[PDB]
């Protein structure tokens, strides 16, 4: 199991081109990664969204030549998640990697930093 606590940033996302959360390893076929937030109301505002990319997969899509576009590379993602309710769960069946994005990212007042907790179980 994992817990982590942070904030979704528009600056780090746009920088990054995806903002990189964390990363997870789990034994078996499912995982369940639970999203928390309160502000839902800036989330939406800002089309905020989580990508989850199997690492394998990810690593490839970095390595290609000449490389994908920011939107390209985020439409490969294996799972997604559109954050507009205070808690979202997300099966992952089967590394994993997670990244936050929103629509300043593969580009306004950008606002704040939306705070958030995510808990990995792995049954
Ligand atoms: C997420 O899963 C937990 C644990 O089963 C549950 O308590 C919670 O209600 C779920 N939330 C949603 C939005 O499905």
């Amino acid at each position: 199991d994992k817990t982590l606590r942070g904030s979704f940033s528009s600056a780090a996302a746009r920088d990054a081109q995806g903002q990189s959360i964390g990363h997870f390893e789990f034994h078996g076929d499912h995982a369940l990664l639970c999203v928390r937030i309160n502000n839902v109301a800036v989330a939406v505002g800002k089309e905020a969204k989580l990508y989850l990319f199997q690492a394998q997969e990810w690593l490839k899509l970095l390595e290609s030549s000449p490389g994908y576009s920011c939107s390209e590379r985020l439409a490969r993602a294996q799972l997604t998640v559109t954050v507009t309710q205070t808690e979202h769960n997300l099966t992952v069946s089967q590394t994993w990697r997670v990244f936050y994005a929103d629509k300043f990212t593969c580009r306004s007042p950008q606002g704040e930093e939306i705070p958030f907790e995510m808990v990995l179980l792995n049954p």
